[PDB]
C-alpha cells in the first residue's frame, strides 16, 4: 500500500482534446484530465469511466490504456498510482460543474502552460498515439525535481 490508485481521462479527437480546469482542492487552477481515485470493489477502467461521468458529464463507450504515471509529493508519504486512458468515443455534451470547467483545445493551442508540468512531458506521446511509463517526483505543485519516461509496447 504505498501507492494509491487514481485515473486520469483523456478525450481526444483527430482535431482537438478536452480539458478541465479544476476549481476547488487538488490541482485547483490548472487544466488537466479528469479524473481521481479509484474505489473500493471498482476496477481501475470502471473507475476511469466513472471519474469522466462526474467531472465532464460525457458517458465514455471505448476507454484504451495509454499509461501509467507514478506521482512522488516531497513530504507527502502516499504516492499516486495514475492510469492513463483515452477515448475517441463518448456520448453526451461537456457539463460545467461547481467542481470542473471542460473546456474543447484545438491540438496547436493546447495550455501547456497553465497544466501540470508533467503534462508537457507525456501529452507529445500521447498525441501521437504513443503508450507509456512514467515518474514524477515533485516539490509542491509547481515544480519537477526528477522524472523518468518511457514509451512501452503495454501499458
Ligand atoms: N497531470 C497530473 N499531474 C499530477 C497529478 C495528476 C493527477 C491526476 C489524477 C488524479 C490525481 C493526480 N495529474
Amino acid at each position: 500500500g504505498a501507492s494509491r490508485l487514481y485515473t486520469l481521462v483523456l478525450v481526444l479527437q483527430p482535431q482537438r482534446v478536452l480539458l478541465g480546469m479544476k476549481k476547488r482542492g487538488f490541482g485547483a487552477g490548472r487544466w488537466n484530465g479528469f479524473g481521481g481515485k479509484v474505489q473500493e470493489g471498482e476496477t481501475i477502467e470502471d473507475g476511469a469511466r466513472r471519474e469522466l461521468q462526474e467531472e465532464s458529464g460525457l458517458t465514455v463507450d471505448a476507454l484504451h490504456k495509454v499509461g501509467q504515471i507514478v506521482f512522488e509529493f516531497v513530504g507527502e508519504p502516499e504516492l499516486m498510482d495514475v492510469h492513463v486512458f483515452c477515448t475517441d468515443s463518448i456520448q453526451g455534451t461537456p457539463v460545467e460543474s461547481d467542481e470542473m470547467r471542460p473546456c474543447w483545445f484545438q491540438l496547436d493551442q493546447i495550455p501547456f502552460k497553465d497544466m501540470w508540468p508533467d503534462n508537457s512531458y507525456w501529452f507529445p506521446l500521447l498525441l501521437q498515439k504513443k503508450k507509456f511509463h512514467g515518474y514524477f517526483k515533485f516539490q509542491g505543485q509547481d515544480t519537477i525535481l526528477d522524472y523518468t519516461l518511457r514509451e512501452v509496447d503495454t501499458v
